[PDB]
């Protein structure tokens, strides 16, 4: 009798594990990142950092006045409880700074929310985790509840949205500082 | 023999358990919101806050005299037993006062109905709880019966109707209080 | 033992009630109402009302000379055991009148069949029950057994036909009284 | 021990039943009808009357000379275990008489065949029960055996044909009694 | 224990005889009857006679000089056992005769062969059984190997083949007797 | 108990009759059959015989010059276990003799391969099993390796290839003798 | 009791077998072969031998100056466990030398590897198994790494590269001397 | 009872077995790789080495000045657990030196990153596990962190970048050394 109660225990807990694995393969997250460049200067020396998620393309190595880099980052695959946040970067030498576009779309929606953020630092620098850490701790952040607008000095600014679901888009115009948004 | 019938029901409850959460899954909600600008002003500076669901597009930063809002809010993913409930806002700086527009497409029919309401609030304002509770409680909103008009004052009015459905599509249109409506 | 059937008898019954509301989910009605406006005045402040089911769309606010209404209603998702049963109604400022359009898809067809009506009120009034119970009870409907024609006063009539499955089409051309239908 | 034997043998009884009904549900029954109006008169008022099944689409109000009716009923859905049997009339004023036609698809083809006929009723009738009797049994019914003519008085004859299986097609050419067929 | 193989040897039958049936109702028959009127006289009142097997489609009323018939026949639907056999016969009114064609796909390609033919009988006359038996038995049918080629008298003939499959092709061509096969 | 081991045994017998039937269904033999015709001859009176297999299109009655038999014969349906193999033959009056192509796609490789020749007869003679075993085994056929040519007197010879598998394309072209191949 | 666990071992044994033949019949091995005749000569008479393997379609009789080869063969269908495994051979009358290309695609690659050759003989020679153990052992082949390069005498050489893989693409130019490669 | 637990046990372990090799089957790993050539100088004899991974298709022979390599290599069929990771050079006769691409996309992102790198060779050299070993430890490396940059000496450098991921695009730009990237 016994080792009967005991292979059929068994294969309840891989109908429990099969299911648990097939829910966190399916569920899944993703930012479509728009960024506009009506900045009037090229950016260049494109870069990205992941803390969590990858993208399957490339970043375009440069934007020019009134073109648009257009960037689709997703989750790892298979059953990894982890959302999408990264860094994107450029480096504009018009000016000597470096634009860093951050996002974060996470895994689980009751401890954390979507958030973004864009500055532009001084010199040319690489995208990293002290950019992710500044751009989601040091400066404040944008919680992805419609249209906000903020300048980056150097006769510059940008208006961005992003929308609240796993299934993100992210949309950032850079501009001059003296003209209207979108 | 007793373990066999306490795995044989640990079967049947997860047979139960996953018949309950595929069909909370599978019970869907959204609004199609059409809201459109024959109110002779540019709108801009577009927000947006979810009492429930979300959406996984865009809200356009602006709406120029003629053209329209077409925005597609859904409820979240997987068994949550929740609806979709939210407020859409816009800015008129020709006049000084924000435009916000409110739906209401609930997960249970049994308690609720689907309602709906616009009103043009004092200054620039971003959408809010606030704004949901007075659209919803201390405003009259309308039952998605059919269409239904009503003054904002400035100079302006809208027509809309709702569909009573959990799919449900919402038409507005903003116009000059002195024309006729759609 | 005992417990091993009485399990066994849980299984059997939720694979009868998995089959009886699958089978209540699948059971389909709907009503492809088209009202065609041959009248020679404008209708406008289009309403709706539902005894049973609901639409997914907006009916149009106003139907000018010569244009029609198309509009689709069916039965409430899942297994709810009703059909589709409601009130169309527009004002026509030009006579001072509003005309309202029934229709009656039953689930049951054992109880109940297809019917249709239609009826010009005086003054603006809002479709809800009260046209509902005279729609279908206190004025003569029609058996979807083919083309019907009656008049309405104020120099219109109107012809139409009811097809009569679950899947129903409704068809009625609103006329002048002088002019041939169809 | 015994009562899972009853549980065995009620799963066997609605494997059973569950075939049964899905066998007839699945037994499908239509007659495409084509009525085509050579006659040189216009017809008006079309009507139907079904002793077994139904359709989806209306029967177009007239046919002007040189036009179709193109007609589709079908069985009812559901383990019905019935045809598709019925009659289909139009009035004709220029001669003061109704055509009636009528076609019946059954369901079981050991007991009854496909069977069609028309006739060419005095005065305006509507299409009843007493016009499918007089077609099937009081006047000599067509067996869907090829091609068929008969006269109808007032200078009009018919000729047609039905094919012989249960997707049934029915073809008839009204036409002046002087010329020729098809 | 006694009771439990019963109701194991019940659905093991069960299971032959659904499996017995699935078999029957997909093995198909067909016969894509060609027959093209290059014989200079028009062909009228269309008949048809199935031994075994119906079409959907109904055969023309009616073939001009240089037309064809294009008629397509097959087994009834269902687990039925036997194939498709039938007659269609037209009258030649220029030559005061009725052309009628057989063909024969049977169901059990051990006791039977596809078999074709076709005569030219005296007068007007019905497709029915004592054609089939005479075109059958009382004179030569053509084997399904190929080409055929046979005289009909009043100055035509046919040349004809059938393909020898349970999917067939029936072809022939009607003639003058002085012409050249296809 | 003993009952139980026997219907056990039943179920496992039909699970392997099952796959065997299934399996000798699945395994397809074809010869896609071009045939050439650059004789500067009318070919006619096309004939075929089957040793295994069958077409479901007809041989074409005749092929003028420079024009190609294309012809598709294939296995017996279900579980059938022989492959196809057959004669085809022309009637050429402009030289008195028959052309006969043959083909031989076996169903089982370990016991045969493919095979295919060609043959000039004297006089009109249909094709029969004299030709399949002539071809086969009283003049050398060819074994599916690549391109082959031969002369068939009266001014005449072939190339030809065949594929060595089971859904095989066999291409032969006829020729004037002092001509060069494809 | 015993009979039970024989009959539960021998479905084991057979849910093993199954999956094992599924697996070997869906494990596949292909290679597309394109030669392209750059030579200056007319190619004819096409040869080819399988030591393992099949085609579809044939190979084409001759190449002129400028065309292609291009030529597909594949392993054996169902659970053969071998690969894909060849010789084609041309001959080329200006010359009076017959061009083989070989190809090797293995089933197993811990065994062996992807291989390829060609040679140009004196005479006109069919394609056999001594063409095979010559241009896979007793001359240099090359092992699918890129491209290599080799003369053929007579003013003939060839370029060509296969990739590493199972479903395997081999190409070869067979050029002048005297002129570049690709 | 004993041999029933062992064989209950046996299908337990093939159930995990299949679902292992089932997971490393459809675990994937590709590297689209475009290498373009704005160098001033044709790329010819292209080779290739795998470490681990194949592709299907042939690497080009040669690249004239503004072309591109469009290389597709992917990871092993079935379950083998390991990534794709490779060499591809060519020769560059205009400055007797030889272009190695390599790139590495592992299996296990635990152990290790997607790295790639390029170098400029003395002479002609096949691509070999040499030049792997050099380009992925006695050179530095790339970490598939945007866009990078270097100089290969002769006039020569290139600019590139590789996605994060298991489905990974590799490009790079090889470029004069005087002119800008991308
Ligand atoms: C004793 C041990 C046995 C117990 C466990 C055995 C269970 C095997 C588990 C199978 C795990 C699941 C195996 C693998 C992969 C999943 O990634 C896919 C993808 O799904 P998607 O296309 O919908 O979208 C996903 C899109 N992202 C890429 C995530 C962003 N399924
Ligand atoms: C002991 C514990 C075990 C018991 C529980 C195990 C059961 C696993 C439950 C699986 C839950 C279900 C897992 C996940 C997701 C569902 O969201 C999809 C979506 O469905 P849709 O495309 O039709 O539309 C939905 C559209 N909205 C987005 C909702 C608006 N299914
Ligand atoms: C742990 C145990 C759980 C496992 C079993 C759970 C039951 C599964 C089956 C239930 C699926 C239930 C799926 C149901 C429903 C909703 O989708 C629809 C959508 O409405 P609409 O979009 O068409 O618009 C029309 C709505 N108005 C016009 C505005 C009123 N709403 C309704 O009201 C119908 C609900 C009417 C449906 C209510 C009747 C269902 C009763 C189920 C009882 C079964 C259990 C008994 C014990
Ligand atoms: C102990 C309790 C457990 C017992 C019950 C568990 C059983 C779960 C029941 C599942 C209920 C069924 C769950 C849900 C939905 C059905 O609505 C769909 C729709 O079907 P449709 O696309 O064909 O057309 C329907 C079209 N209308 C919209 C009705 C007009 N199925
Ligand atoms: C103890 C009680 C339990 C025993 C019974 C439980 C069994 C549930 C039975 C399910 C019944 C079957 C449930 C329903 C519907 C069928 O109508 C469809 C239609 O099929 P179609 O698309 O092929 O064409 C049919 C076309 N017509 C319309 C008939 C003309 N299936
Ligand atoms: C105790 C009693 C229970 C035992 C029996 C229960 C078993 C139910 C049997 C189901 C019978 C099978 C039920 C019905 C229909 C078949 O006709 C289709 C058609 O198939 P087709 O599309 O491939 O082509 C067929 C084309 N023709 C029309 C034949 C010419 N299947
Ligand atoms: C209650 C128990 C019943 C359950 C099991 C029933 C068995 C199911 C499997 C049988 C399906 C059987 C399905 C079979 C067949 C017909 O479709 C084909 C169609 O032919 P064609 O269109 O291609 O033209 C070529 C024909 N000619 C050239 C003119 C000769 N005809 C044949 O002759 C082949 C039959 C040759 C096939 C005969 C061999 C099958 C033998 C089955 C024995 C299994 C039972 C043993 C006990
Ligand atoms: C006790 C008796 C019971 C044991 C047997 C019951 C088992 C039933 C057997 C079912 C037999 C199988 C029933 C029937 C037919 C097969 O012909 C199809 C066709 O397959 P295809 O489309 O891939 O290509 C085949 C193409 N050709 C035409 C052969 C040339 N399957
Ligand atoms: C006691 C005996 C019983 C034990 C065995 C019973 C098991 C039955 C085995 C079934 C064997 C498998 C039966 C047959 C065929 C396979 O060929 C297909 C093809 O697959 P493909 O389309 O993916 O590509 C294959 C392409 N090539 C052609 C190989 C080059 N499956
Ligand atoms: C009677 C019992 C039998 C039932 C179970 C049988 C096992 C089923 C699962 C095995 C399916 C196995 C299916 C496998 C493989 C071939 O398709 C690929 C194709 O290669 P390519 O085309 O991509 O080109 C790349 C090749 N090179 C670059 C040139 C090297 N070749 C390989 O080398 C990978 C094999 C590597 C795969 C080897 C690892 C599999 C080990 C299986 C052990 C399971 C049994 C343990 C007991
Ligand atoms: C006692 C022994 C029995 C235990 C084992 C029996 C289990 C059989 C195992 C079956 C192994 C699995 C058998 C074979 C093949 C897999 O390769 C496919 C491919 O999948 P894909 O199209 O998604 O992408 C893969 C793309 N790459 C090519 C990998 C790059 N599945
Ligand atoms: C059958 C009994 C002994 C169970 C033992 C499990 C072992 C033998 C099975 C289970 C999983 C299998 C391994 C899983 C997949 C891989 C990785 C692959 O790159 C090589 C084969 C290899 C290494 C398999 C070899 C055999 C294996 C290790």
């Amino acid at each position: 009798i016994a080792a009967g109660t005991i292979i059929a225990g068994a294969e309840l807990t891989i109908g429990l594990l099969q299911n648990l694995l097939d829910v966190l393969a399916n569920v899944n997250r993703k930012c479509a990142v728009g960024v506009d460049n009506e900045s009037g200067f090229r950016w260049q020396e494109g870069s990205t950092y992941f803390f969590s998620g990858t993208a399957d393309e490339n970043l375009p190595y440069s934007v020019s006045d009134g073109y648009a880099v257009l960037y689709g980052p997703r989750k790892t695959n298979g059953p990894v409880a982890t959302g999408v946040v990264g860094v994107l970067a450029y480096y504009i030498p018009s000016i000597g700074k470096t634009l860093a576009v951050m996002w974060s779309v996470p895994f689980d929606y009751n401890f954390y929310q979507n958030w973004w953020n864009a500055k532009l630092y001084s010199g040319n620098q690489d995208a990293d985790y002290d950019h992710y850490v500044d751009l989601y701790y040091d400066a404040n952040p944008f919680k992805a509840n419609g249209w906000h607008e903020r300048s980056l000095g150097s006769g510059l600014k940008f208006c961005g949205s992003m929308s609240s679901s796993g299934q993100a888009t992210l949309e950032i115009h850079v501009l001059k500082e003296s003209e209207t948004c979108m």
